[PDB]
């Protein structure tokens, strides 16, 4: 037992809907299921009744609660709410031991955002105040741990597919989630965890597209997301790499697409005929990257007998990369905000076989990466 063993295995999910943390909110405690979001920056919960929420805060029962009086509106890239700004006493009781005032939007209308069965209420945003809404002066969760407390400005995540489970492990890093070393890419700027892809490969073959490319218009760590998210022209040359790595087997467009799953019988799937996928972060130092590797276990998700349905789980984008779960499934992240930077390494609970694992190596040798960022 680490020093940090009470925050281990502190994160569920039902189903692979969204890995959530226990939070308590107000005044006598309220608790509820908050999903890990480092891809916003507002901490907010259901606020009343909705078909797929099994609870929701109910502020009136809350003696500390104080209305901020302004209403809040939060569009994604799936789903959307509106509701009302406040601030009340927040813990997490798997966490840390500490009990700070943060604001809170209580979510009384939404559409498409939240999920039948995930068993969650509410989203807890981690990123930076430049991307909260209504504007940056409205402090987000951390910020104001961090203001309030002596915790640590770091938080890390080892997010464990397939019910799953994982740890959030708040003002510091527990050595048992991880195997290997933790390499680390610099936060290019304070507002989503934005990082830089330099390179790109399918089975080690070079995707040869201009850096510029994999991070148009940005690259974020998005662990609100499913999806390995890629640019337009980035997808398009991935899944005909893909293909041709994988073409002892053929499979319809729709696959490639994921609007079809294609199912095994149970535990026959073969593994083996799908290649592994590396992204080449860069370095903390000059002229240095190094590269993380998944397997199809991240990048093929099982969906709802004795079938085992898979989903295609790599897809474009118009926003730029999102590195969200099939990227975060393999690695145990940190987010090192003190140090404007994200670490990864190996997952001690990520999926996968006796052939292969996913992998963390460096260092690497790559020029010019001050070139592919987006401006
Ligand atoms: C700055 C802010 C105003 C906006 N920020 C964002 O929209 C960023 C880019 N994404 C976070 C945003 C947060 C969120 C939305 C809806 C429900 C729950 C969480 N995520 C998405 O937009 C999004 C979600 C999801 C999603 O289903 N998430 C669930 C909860 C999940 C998460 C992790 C898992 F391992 C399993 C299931 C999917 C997408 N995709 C577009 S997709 C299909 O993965 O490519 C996109």
């Amino acid at each position: 037992r680490g020093s940090f063993v009470e925050m281990v295995d502190n994160l569920r999910g039902k189903s692979g809907q969204g890995y959530y943390v226990e939070m308590t909110v107000g005044s006598p405690p309220q608790t509820l299921n908050i999903l890990v979001d480092t891809g916003s920056s507002n901490f907010a919960v259901g606020a009343a009744p909705h078909p797929f929420l099994h609870r929701y805060y109910q502020r009136q029962l809350s003696s500390t609660y104080r209305d901020l009086r302004k209403g809040v509106y939060v569009p994604y890239t799936q789903g959307a709410w509106a509701g009302e700004l406040g601030t009340d006493l927040v813990s997490i009781p798997h966490g840390p031991n500490v009990t700070v005032r943060a604001n809170i939007a209580a979510i009384t209308e939404s559409d498409k955002f939240f999920i039948n069965g995930s068993n969650w209420e509410g989203i807890l945003g981690l990123a930076y105040a430049e991307i909260a809404r209504p504007d940056d002066s409205l402090e987000p969760f951390f910020d104001s741990l961090v203001k309030q407390t002596h915790v640590p400005n770091l938080f890390s995540l080892q997010l464990c597919g397939a019910s799953v489970g994982g740890s959030m492990i708040i003002g510091g890093i527990d050595h048992s989630l991880y195997t290997g070393s933790l390499w680390y890419t610099p936060i290019r700027r304070e507002w989503y965890y934005e990082v830089i892809i330099v390179r790109v490969e399918i089975n080690g073959q070079d995707l040869k597209m201009d850096c510029k490319e994999y991070n148009y218009d940005k690259s974020i760590v998005d662990s609100g997301t499913t999806n390995l998210r890629l640019p337009k022209k980035v997808f398009e040359a991935a899944v005909k790499s893909i293909k041709a790595a994988s073409s002892t087997e053929k499979f319809p467009d729709g696959f490639w697409l994921g609007e079809q799953l294609v199912c095994w019988q149970a535990g026959t799937t073969p593994w083996n005929i799908f290649p592994v996928i590396s992204l080449y972060l860069m370095g903390e130092v000059t002229n240095q990257s190094f590269r993380i590797t998944i397997l199809p276990q991240q990048y093929l998700r099982p969906v709802e007998s004795q079938d085992d349905c898979y989903k295609f789980a790599i897809s474009q984008s118009s926003t730029g990369t999102v590195m969200g779960a099939v990227i975060m499934e393999g690695f145990y992240v940190v987010f090192d905000r003190a140090r404007k930077r994200i670490g990864f390494a190996v997952s001690a609970c990520h999926v996968h076989d006796e052939f292969r694992t996913a992998a963390v190596e460096g260092p690497f040798v790559t020029l010019d990466m001050e070139d592919c960022g987006y401006n």
